[PDB]
C-alpha cells in the first residue's frame, strides 16, 4: 500500500458516482486495501479462485455474505449482480487476465456497465503499482 494508490482510489471514488465500494487485490493474491463500508477477506479464497477461473465455469460470487450471480466474465471485466436490491460487483483483472484486481461495488440504484468505463480505465493506472 501507497499514498499512491490512495489518490488513485480517492480520484476514482470523486469521479465515478456509482462506485460505492473499492478493494484491491495484489498481483499475490492478497489484499492490499479496500474501503472501510466493507470486508472481503473472508471471502479471499472463493474471490481467488473466481478471478484466476480460466475461460473455454462459475456462475455466482458472494461477499460478505452477499450473493452476486455472474451476468458477464471476460479477462478485462467480470460483473455479478445481486438479484435481491443488494448491488453489484465489478472485478477489473490488474492486468488484462491477471491475478491482481481492482473490485468495485456498485451502487444498487446504478447498472454495473455503467462503472465499467472508469473502472476499466483505473485498473490500468494500477499496474505497475500491485
Amino acid at each position: 500500500m501507497s499514498e499512491k494508490i490512495e489518490g488513485i482510489i480517492d480520484d476514482l471514488l470523486n469521479l465515478e458516482e456509482n462506485a460505492h465500494g473499492i478493494a484491491i487485490i495484489g498481483k499475490d493474491g492478497k489484499i492490499i486495501t479496500q474501503t472501510e463500508n466493507w470486508n472481503i477477506s473472508n471471502d479471499l479464497d472463493k474471490l481467488n479462485e473466481f478471478l484466476n477461473e480460466k475461460l473455454a465455469g462459475i456462475t455466482s460470487l458472494s461477499i460478505q455474505g452477499i450473493k452476486y450471480m455472474i451476468v458477464e466474465n471476460t479477462e478485462e471485466r467480470k460483473i455479478g449482480t445481486n438479484i435481491t436490491g443488494k448491488g453489484h460487483v465489478v472485478i477489473c483483472p490488474i492486468p488484462i487476465g491477471g491475478t491482481g484486481a481492482l473490485i468495485t461495488y456498485v451502487n444498487p440504484r446504478a447498472g454495473p456497465r455503467d462503472v465499467l468505463f472508469n473502472v476499466q480505465e483505473y485498473a490500468k493506472k494500477l499496474t505497475d503499482l500491485i
